[PDB]
């Protein structure tokens, strides 16, 4: 398949990307708590779902939620100001919390059911996101960093083989403050590196120019 491209809702971050997050491909989002990470997912969730004139996909979303973070009414926010019907919207997004590492394990194995099952309808699954990616694994394994990071490890492959096996953009969150980080190392396709600016703009950074963003009523925007 050609290398889709979802964007952002904000012409300054899809500039910085070179048009959206790419599908065939792992964006990993890091920055410290409050930075915007799931404004972000929340805004990709609906903007995925447009049609490609307007930066979309008319994709379906599997969402993986680690923190209780997703929020139906924000979805049905940024949809009614993206001009889509919310309900719509949120009828294609398919979503599940992961109670923990291991059980968020099993999700993306799960998610693949329903990634060939759309896979040849008119909405097939186009973003995949899981936010947060590491929480879990970095409250479980405490202390065992080694055995932490074979477990990551097999968690991004089985991620990528995604992506790249069914065109699916796989968007990751991951929060990195004060002492914190080894990433996601080089294992994503692309890190993004997001802070809060000056009177609330985000900006964003590609690690390894910068977009400046607003969060709003249509999710984010210049
Ligand atoms: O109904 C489902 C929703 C999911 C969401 C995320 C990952 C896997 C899922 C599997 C489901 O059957």
């Amino acid at each position: 398949a050609t290398i889709g491209r979802i964007s952002t809702g904000s012409k300054s971050l899809d500039k910085l990307l070179g048009g959206g997050i790419e599908t065939q491909a792992i964006t990993e989002v890091f920055g410290e708590f409050g930075s915007g990470k799931t404004q972000l997912a929340h805004t990709l969730a609906v903007m995925v779902q447009l049609p490609p004139e307007e930066g979309g996909l008319n994709g379906s979303v599997m969402w993986i939620d680690t923190e209780n973070t997703f929020r139906p009414e924000r979805i049905r926010e940024i949809a009614q100001n993206r001009g889509l019907d919310p309900d719509e919207v949120l009828k294609h997004i398919a979503y599940a919390r992961a109670f923990n590492s291991n059980h968020q394990m099993l999700l993306v194995q799960q998610a693949e059911d329903m990634i060939k099952e759309l896979l040849n309808t008119d909405r097939p699954v186009k973003l995949l996101i899981v936010d947060s990616l590491t929480s879990h694994f970095r409250s479980e394994y405490i202390g065992a960093l080694a055995e932490r990071q074979q477990k990551l490890a097999k968690h991004l492959a089985d991620l990528h083989r995604l992506a790249n096996l069914y065109d699916i953009a796989v968007f990751v969150t991951n929060q990195v403050q004060a002492n914190g980080g080894h990433i996601l190392a080089h294992s994503a396709t692309l890190r993004v590196y997001l802070r809060k600016g000056k009177g609330g703009k985000r900006i964003a950074r590609l690690i390894d120019g910068e977009a400046v963003f607003s969060i709003t009523e249509k999710g984010i925007e210049d």
